């Protein structure tokens, strides 16, 4: 039978704090639910931003981590395609396959476990945490940042068991993300031009997305001139930053197209950068992507003229990608080369380091950091 | 040769006073210009937001009007396609059929002579009207409200002999507009939840065109609950009154809706209603086409939330009808019974009275007032 597991795992027992590797209680896994050892995390602006305590919706303590790839260790009653041994990748953006959402195909906003995974929560309701007699919450569906965890299983992807994990458990999130934004969410055509704001993890995987569809243009936006170099070697053409111009980035960028690009994506998480990635775009039929999540409380605006005379304004969540069945393709991808991911990786630290990921992060000397368990 | 013309037309000298019946001098069409000689027209809102001055580009004196249809007077130079008796309606929307734009099949938007057209002037740089020694402005490049006007050679659709100019000139505007906002810039699939705020001229199109399209559920807006009857003979589902409720619209279509509408129109030009329609979308995949053009300086605005989950806010001229190409088979689906357009008029005025249909509109006893010239 499945016992409980001690082990250890980075809680997080109030915000503003550092993590803390400690030692807690891995319950078995319930029915629909799959207990699985991570073997590699990285972390994202995602982890620190409910690290800081200015997310709304943030509880603690809590087992943070959205980020990995490990093997499943067990798995609950009721759980048939999944077995003890397979290579898997955690899913923050479930698929259930039955619900309003799994059913439509212009989505991947799965809602069957939404409402308990915001509380921390398996869906019968109860966490599988537990620390120094306390409770520990668990973090968007996934709390990788354990040797071992337990998640919905329709919050499960079977993937290569060749892949490396160190390496794959980013396509938990933001190269997906960036992908799949310009492939699945604009779905450029081959020789369009488009731009990117932000030259961090996701601008390169849209970046990446934007060579792959054909791209004639993919300008790159930044104000760390240092994220140049990377981007150009991700296929951007040229690189900029508005704090070399006086004038609106949008006016740039419409002179350096002759009246703007066909896409435009925002990587950042920036509202008025937003609206400029909106106005830089064509009139007629500029298409521009948020894909950076802003501040509780922030909006986005601009004149109905610009909607009016042809833009269009979207956005994205994790690249559109339906979880379940795409992960394991992209992973497929990254193994016959259609697709980058090791050059995602700037730092790798052991799991004692793991605050440091924190710490380069802020430095803005960074990309991505897996930590290896 | 083609001499000047000594006619009748409605000035509007300056904004915020009615129009003014005088005895005008219309110059000939030089060359690749057509004078035609209107028969019949109508008054749009967007003539009336002109002549209230919250227009960005409203000049005075102005002739103003764009729904519109008659006969070709005659041509200037190089003028090949086009011939004195030809049946046409005038478009404010051109197509040069080379330009950047016109042979791109996202758009409609010809930039051809825009600018020159903003000032209300021919292509040329020059005006044909002239009133009491005073040179008189064009409107939208077409300035309907004469018994002669001069529009530049790309802005004339040749249509149907046989179709009844008293009622195709509606077609100059709001019905083209609201049917192609459902079938062009939204292309609704059948079976599709849809939502239009302001049931005016522009909405009950839509309404219309949600219909053609095989929309299910197609919930009408307005505050102005006579509008109901008539929505509901075009295709409306129900009706609501955003007075009648406590909550914001959107929160009222969400839950009528079990989530909000696959697609909302906004046909008003309200800033903040253009927000609700927005967020009365259904999340991952809600769309919402922005029609109602607003007074200057003022914009729409929303939490960036909205598009990441999976709404997306577009936007129409003309309902993108490629002007030239379309106008005169819309006329043809007319002819052919496919849309309505005689449903549109709910009154008629002689020229002489032109300043009624205006009235009329304010007082929102009307949908569209042909006038005969
Ligand atoms: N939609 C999603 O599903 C999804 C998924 C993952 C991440 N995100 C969001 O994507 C955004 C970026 O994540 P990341 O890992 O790439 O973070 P990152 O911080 O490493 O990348 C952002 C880049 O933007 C640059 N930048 C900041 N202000 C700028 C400005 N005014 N103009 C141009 N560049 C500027 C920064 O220097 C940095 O290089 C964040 O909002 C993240 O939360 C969204
Ligand atoms: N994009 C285009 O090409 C295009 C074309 C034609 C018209 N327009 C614009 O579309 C809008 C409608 O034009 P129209 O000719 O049909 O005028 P209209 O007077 O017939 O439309 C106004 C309607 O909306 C209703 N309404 C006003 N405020 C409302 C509110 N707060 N909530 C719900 N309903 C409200 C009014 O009572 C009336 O029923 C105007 O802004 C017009 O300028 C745009
Ligand atoms: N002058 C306003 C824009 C007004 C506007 O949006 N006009 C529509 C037609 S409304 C139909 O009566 C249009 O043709 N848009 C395209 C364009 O104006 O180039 C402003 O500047 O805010
Ligand atoms: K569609
Ligand atoms: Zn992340
Ligand atoms: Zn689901
Ligand atoms: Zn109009
Ligand atoms: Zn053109």
């Amino acid at each position: 039978a499945n016992e409980v597991i001690k082990c250890k795992a980075a809680v997080a027992w109030e915000a503003g704090k550092p993590l803390s590797i400690e030692e807690i209680e891995v319950a078995p896994p319930k029915a629909h639910e799959v207990r699985i050892k991570i073997i590699a995390t990285a972390v994202c602006h995602t982890d620190a931003y409910t690290l800081s305590g200015a997310d709304p919706e943030g509880c603690f303590p809590v087992i943070l981590g959205h980020e990995g790839a490990g093997i499943v260790e067990s798995v609950g009653e009721g759980v048939t395609k999944l077995k003890a041994g397979d290579t898997v990748i955690p899913l923050y953006i479930p698929q259930c396959g039955e619900c309003k959402f799994c059913l439509n195909p212009k989505t991947n906003l799965c809602q069957k476990i939404r409402v308990t995974q915001g509380k921390g929560l398996m869906p019968d309701g109860t966490s599988r945490f537990t620390c120094k007699g306390k409770t520990i919450l668990h973090y968007m569906g996934t709390s990788t940042f354990s040797e071992y965890t337990v998640v919905a299983d329709i919050s499960v992807a079977k993937i290569d068991p060749l892949a490396p994990l160190d390496k794959v458990c980013l396509l938990g999130c933001g190269i997906s993300t960036g992908y799949g934004a310009a492939v699945n969410t604009a779905k450029l055509e081959p020789g369009s031009v488009c731009a990117v704001f932000g030259l961090g993890g996701v601008g390169l995987a849209v970046i990446m997305g934007c060579k792959v569809a054909g791209a004639s243009r993919i300008i790159g936006v930044d104000i760390n001139k240092d994220k140049f170099a990377r981007a150009k070697e991700f296929g951007a053409t040229e690189c900029i930053n508005p704090q070399d111009f006086s004038k609106p980035i949008q006016e740039v960028l419409i002179e350096m197209t002759d009246g703007g690009v066909d896409y435009s994506f925002e990587c950042i998480g920036n509202v008025k950068v937003m609206r400029a990635a909106l106005e830089a775009c064509h009139k007629g039929w500029g298409v521009s992507v948020v894909v950076g999540v802003a501040a509780s409380g922030e909006e986005i605006a601009t004149r109905p003229f610009q909607l009016v005379t042809g833009r269009t304004w979207k956005g994205t969540a994790f690249g559109g990608w339906k979880s379940v069945e795409s992960v394991p393709k992209l992973v497929s991808e990254y193994m016959s080369k259609k697709i980058k991911v090791d050059e995602f990786v700037t730092h790798n630290l052991s799991f004692d380091e793991i605050n440091k990921a924190f710490e380069l992060m802020h430095s803005g000397k960074s990309i991505r950091t897996v930590v290896k368990i």
